[PDB]
């Protein structure tokens, strides 16, 4: 298929014939921006090269940027980009330590319940319409929840909260309650860190106020946690909606992997894994270097950034045999780089693998037999994160 | 003594140890006994400073400002800017966008109503026979032309140095931040379709988090952070700071009371004296040698403006005394090069009224030296407390 | 349940959990929340374990033998042992001397002064109805032997185990170790004319120490602490961790009391049930791959000795229960490979004796399982305390 | 001169020709032990070479061991080795934070007058005898007293301290009353460890204990603050003899550049600086490479071992001009690699420093003229640290 090239939400169907491209042809895929040339960058695209990268913190950094533009950390051109920027260790290690400390096993078990409750309630009423948008319905709505819980927002404020939330994921003048929102979320959070000096919990944000981050007059720190929420607010957010959506297709496409897991429900777990290796929500980030590096016959130049295409990774035959590009429930892939590997590995990938399983084994128990019209799919735009829209779903059982 | 980053206590009088520097170690490396590997050097000549500051490609800003490699742990205790620029091509569209926000009529418009102010207080003040000039007008004075520079309605600019003063400041400072955070949301919101002159409006009106963008709307949030911050403050520090230096010496004050059309001469001077930003660090981006010394690429390299500015191998002997008729040149209060200060104009424009004034309506006052009190931060030197009085 | 490093309160049952990753997760992968670049591998099938014993050029032991790569941080809590093996060429010539030490002669030698004190125990035990097996027991007997081996004269072994069971037990134990560590100094010169067949005496007859070497004669001391606790705890922890067994299954016993003539084969399956040393990490020195599984160079690979001694796929069904007259073949309660145990001749010594004692003279005991005590520790295994009792 | 060899007593006094050989013809010395070739290692000598190379503790690894000795972590070879293994950052920062409590500027202050005291009595008494052996009179007994004091030695010890000293110093049957030394050594220190329990001073081995190293039975910790007191105990002593020893025959060879610190004394600390880069102590140590990293044209294979020829560094004409080789106590030079750079750059350098401005300042003084002897000079054996046995001086003026 065609050269590298930035996704977008016309691309974004398909865009596994370009990583093969990459992965069979190169490598390390050198991009030069025809009219802006000192902006030049490397795509990485074969499992072990981006596998490597992604865990050698110290030659390929994070605090620089995570997408492959330049102007990052800067104002302008940002929009698809992580509302914070991440360091390396032993920098961000303080960091990880203190918000793994809310990222526990019981964080998850103490949310499942709520997971699905909700998948059960929206999953029936569909069956109710005998179908509709199950990213509209359910898929898009249901990580909110998760995502409020793991920030330590008090169920009275869910309702509030995921309102402001909705109206920003929505971003992409429509987008004016967003700016709304963003502000409205913004004055929340300040307040709940306050709530928290004195009356905190076991969740993420307790143990950076309980540590001390944005205290006695410390604006920076106050104004990183903020950066924080927003960017589980919005990727937290979405990444599992890719997952989840994006499955839909994948599912739909075979019937024989669905029979599987339906004639034995144990398979469920497993297949989370698969549909985490094929789906890959955070198709690819970006690394700079910290020094001229050589892979193959290539030599990025240092301070070069370098995108870690983790979705073209995941897909790769080298590591996954030749089958890589299908859908195989019992394949129990190792070494997936849907959550990274190294320094910043997901803390969440438990509460994501979470919510996948509920929702799948739910679906699989309720509408056995649903129907996706994949052609009337819509995609969100960025080229970082790969969700869908609109999942024209469908059971094709009714009542 | 050896050289160390200032505190509260250490920042009465640093120009011994800046003399000494600049004398004996020009190029002095710092190397932490807990963390050797977080070591830095310290630039502390006008030439040196000066080549520093005007060379981005070697002497990056990217990295940090802070000679703390460790700066953005959120650990706690973090000062240093509340964002970070980038360095050209990067910052040059940014800057160019920003700096139609700082134009001559951005700074001609706002200084009548700069002027009245200072007036106003500066008689509260003869009404009292002092107070404390920097709370009662310098901490004050500085907020306002941040706002008008960021946009801000007259209305709201009393309830905006509501919180100004609050986080420039028990954390109820806290609440502030957000209050203000929703507020510049709305702000931009607006400026949408209201494009007015102000930095905000050229930067939105390009398309800066106008589109629920999220990190764009928090940059954008972060940069007028800086300035609400970083803009008082140093203001506050230059104004506060020139207050023992004209007291100190009467024969000066004299020379501007008798005439006062060398008062613009003198800002220059006091600038000179006071650089309010001491210092910011850059960051090597390769090898490079300055004199007998070779700085490793990657090094926090901290120049040293507050320094440079006392180079007696620039302005002369007397480089270390007040002298409003010097007129001194290539001064690098607002620094040199791709990073230069767009505030300049706004700030000369703010102490050119507030001296006048000060001297015009009290040209005998009083400085408790010994009762000041600086605030903490080691790269940049501000007055907390500056008792006044007039008699 | 999941995999996690034991505790001694985890200890009385591992066999669920390991049974789980062989049949489920041969090649466990462990991502630490806080530390996801301390991450590690856990290879719990017998195939495995042996492969990867067999290979050091793949699988190192110089890195450390745990999965903490922070593991040589003072801080605290170090779970390792004093001191840690190369591997060959570098280790060839070190095991090679030590050896020596480790001789068929060196054995059978010692034997009767070690079934001599197990029977007087067992008898100063049968005269109280019973007792803690334990310290009565089976803690003091090992030391003996270590002490053999390590050349410690006859006379000495009151006073030093005086410090063994200090050290391996409120700190008076740094007296012990000073005690001890200055003993060895004077041993060790003692040596230097007067060379024994202790492993110390081949030691320093080859050069080590001798000569005011320092390191050279720390590293003596190193190996001596190894062997002086890790020696005690692991046949402690066998004859210790055999009472439960024995007690379990009576009719197990009763077979040894008809015909003591199986209990050297029994000696066997004691031992691939203990695995008083449950497990033992290396490091990849290249990418290696097993299984669908690939593991990075550089990353620790926890070797369970004790879940692949108890691996169905190698020792049938009833793999998990006591057969004393199974026999086993290949087991790997000494490790297989360039560090095979020295002592495990030394080891099972100690059981065939101690165990044939037991049985002769106390044929009908009973162990209160509900209240044995386990020592701390992820790596080795070992009760602190059996209760035991003749009747 | 000759192709790379490790130094021997015989060797120590002119190896500047072998590392100009090295420098100018090979940067990265490839050395294969001609019977045991799976032993190769690498030497590095040119200034920016070894510079890159201590700063880049990543690539770089100490936790290997720091001499070329493969057997180093085992217990065959040795002899030749620091008591104790140094570890990498991040595992080595919590080490380095707690020692360097113990190395402050008072610590320096604290025992300088101690120093002079001692300098100015033997000074005098070889002003007696008009000359002796200022390395056995002076240089050898003086580092002593400094690292008793860093270790927290009380005073009354001091006397039996320094004895065991002695007699470990000089191991290289003579070296019997050093396994005796070491064992006396050894249990004083587990009791020292046992006072500081509860009566902590300021000294490096407080911090340690006070930090809980080696508290309740962890015998491993206690174990490594012995070795640190060990590898003190030995090289923190005679690496300031080498200087202090070294620095004779330097001084007399150029009776113009003492003059010029006696007609100034201010010129001193800046001689100290001077003499330090030319007697380079720590001639050289040893580190293993943690991924294949290429210098030049050679790449050098991960795990193997390369030495850093700081000895030869601080002599590099690159680096210093065309009078590298030369004494100017007027140079200030900067960027000496006697003490290092980077994660472990000496924790002692400002009381090595102290020391040799206090000897020199009072030598100079009262010896204005003195004359050294040369071709009678002894060198210690070890091929890591080059320090003097004997220094047969003789001030010509006596009483
Ligand atoms: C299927 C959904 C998800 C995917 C694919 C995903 C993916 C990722 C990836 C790849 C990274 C590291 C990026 C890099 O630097 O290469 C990351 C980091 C992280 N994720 Fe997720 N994530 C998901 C869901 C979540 C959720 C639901 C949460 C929160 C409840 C979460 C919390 C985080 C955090 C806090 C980190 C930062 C860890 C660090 O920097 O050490 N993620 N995620
Ligand atoms: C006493 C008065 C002030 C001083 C001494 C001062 C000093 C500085 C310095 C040293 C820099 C460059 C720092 C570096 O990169 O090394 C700077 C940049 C800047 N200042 Fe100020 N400043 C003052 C007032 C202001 C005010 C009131 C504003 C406007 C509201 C302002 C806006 C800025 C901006 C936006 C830049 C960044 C320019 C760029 O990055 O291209 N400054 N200032
Ligand atoms: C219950 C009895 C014992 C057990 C289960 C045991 C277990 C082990 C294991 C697993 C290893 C190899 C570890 C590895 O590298 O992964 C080992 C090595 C060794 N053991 Fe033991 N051991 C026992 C008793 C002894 C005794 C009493 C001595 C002798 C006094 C001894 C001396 C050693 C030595 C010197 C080696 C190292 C060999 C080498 O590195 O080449 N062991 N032991
Ligand atoms: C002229 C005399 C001295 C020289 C040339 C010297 C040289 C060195 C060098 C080169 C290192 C680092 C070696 C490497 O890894 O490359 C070192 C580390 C150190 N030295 Fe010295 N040293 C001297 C005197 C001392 C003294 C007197 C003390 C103690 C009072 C001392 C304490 C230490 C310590 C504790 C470190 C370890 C720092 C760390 O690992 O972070 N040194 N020394
Ligand atoms: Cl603290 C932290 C920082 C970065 C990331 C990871 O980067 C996130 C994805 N994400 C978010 C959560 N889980 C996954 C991201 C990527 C690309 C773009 Cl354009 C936007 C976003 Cl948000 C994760 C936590
Ligand atoms: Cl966009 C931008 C970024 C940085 C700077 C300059 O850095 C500011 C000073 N400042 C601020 C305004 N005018 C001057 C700063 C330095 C040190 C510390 Cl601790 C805090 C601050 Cl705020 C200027 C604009
Ligand atoms: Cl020279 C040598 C080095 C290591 C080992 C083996 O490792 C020992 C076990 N051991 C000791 C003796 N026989 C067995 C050990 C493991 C874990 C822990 Cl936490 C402590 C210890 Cl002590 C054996 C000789
Ligand atoms: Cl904690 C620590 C570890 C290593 C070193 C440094 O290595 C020391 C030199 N030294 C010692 C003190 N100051 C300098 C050394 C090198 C070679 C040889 Cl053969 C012996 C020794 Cl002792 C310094 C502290
Ligand atoms: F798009
Ligand atoms: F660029
Ligand atoms: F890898
Ligand atoms: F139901
Ligand atoms: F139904
Ligand atoms: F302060
Ligand atoms: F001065
Ligand atoms: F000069
Ligand atoms: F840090
Ligand atoms: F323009
Ligand atoms: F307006
Ligand atoms: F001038
Ligand atoms: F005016
Ligand atoms: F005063
Ligand atoms: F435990
Ligand atoms: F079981
Ligand atoms: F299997
Ligand atoms: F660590
Ligand atoms: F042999
Ligand atoms: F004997
Ligand atoms: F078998
Ligand atoms: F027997
Ligand atoms: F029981
Ligand atoms: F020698
Ligand atoms: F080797
Ligand atoms: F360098
Ligand atoms: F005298
Ligand atoms: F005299």
């Amino acid at each position: 298929s065609h050269e590298f090239q930035l996704a977008t939400a016309e691309t974004w169907p398909n865009p596994w014939p370009m990583y093969r491209a990459l992965r069979d042809h190169d490598p390390v895929h050198h991009v030069v921006p025809p009219q802006r040339p000192e902006y030049d960058y490397y795509v990485l695209s074969r499992h072990a090269d981006v596998w490597s990268a992604a865990r050698d913190h110290q030659t390929f950094s994070s605090a620089q940027g995570l997408t492959v533009n330049y102007g990052e950390l800067e104002m302008i051109g940002l929009h698809d980009t992580p509302p914070m920027v991440m360091q390396d260790p032993p920098v961000h290690t303080e960091f990880r330590k203190l918000v793994s400390r809310g990222f526990t096993p019981r964080q998850v078990e103490t949310v499942e319940p709520t997971v699905r409750k909700f998948v059960v309630e929206r999953l029936e009423k569909l069956r109710a319409n005998g179908g509709g948008d199950i990213v509209t319905e359910l898929f898009k709505p249901l990580p909110s929840m998760v995502v409020a819980h793991y920030l330590g927002v008090p169920e009275e404020d869910w309702t509030q909260f995921d309102g402001w939330t909705q109206a920003i994921v929505a971003a992409n003048g429509a987008t004016t309650g967003a700016l709304d929102a963003v502000g409205s979320m913004m004055a929340y959070f300040t307040g709940l860190i306050e709530r928290r000096r004195t009356e905190p919990a076991d969740d993420a944000i307790s143990h950076l106020v309980a540590a001390g981050v944005g205290a006695d007059g410390d604006t920076a720190g106050t104004l990183s946690i903020l950066a924080f929420t927003f960017t589980m607010v919005t990727g937290g957010n979405d990444t599992v909606t890719g997952m989840l959506g994006g499955s839909m297709p994948l599912l739909h496409r075979r019937p024989d992997q669905r029979r599987l897991l339906l004639d034995d429900p144990e398979g469920i777990p497993d297949a989370v894994e698969e549909l985490l290796r094929l789906t890959s929500p955070v198709q690819g980030l970006a690394r700079t270097t910290t020094r001229d590096v050589t892979i193959g016959d290539t030599t990025i130049p240092a301070g070069r950034r370098v995108l870690l295409l983790y979705g073209s990774a995941n897909r790769d035959e080298r590591q996954y045999g030749p089958d890589a590009a299908e859908l195989d429930v019992t394949r129990c892939p190792r070494n997936i780089l849907t959550f990274s590997h190294g320094a910043h590995h997901c803390l969440g990938a438990a509460a994501a693998r979470m919510q996948c399983r509920v929702a799948l084994t739910e679906l699989l128990a309720r509408c056995p037999d649903f129907e996706v019209a994949e052609s009337r799919i819509v995609w969100s735009g960025g080229s970082y994160v790969r969700r869908p829209l609109s999942v024209p779903f469908r059971v094709t059982s009714s009542r």
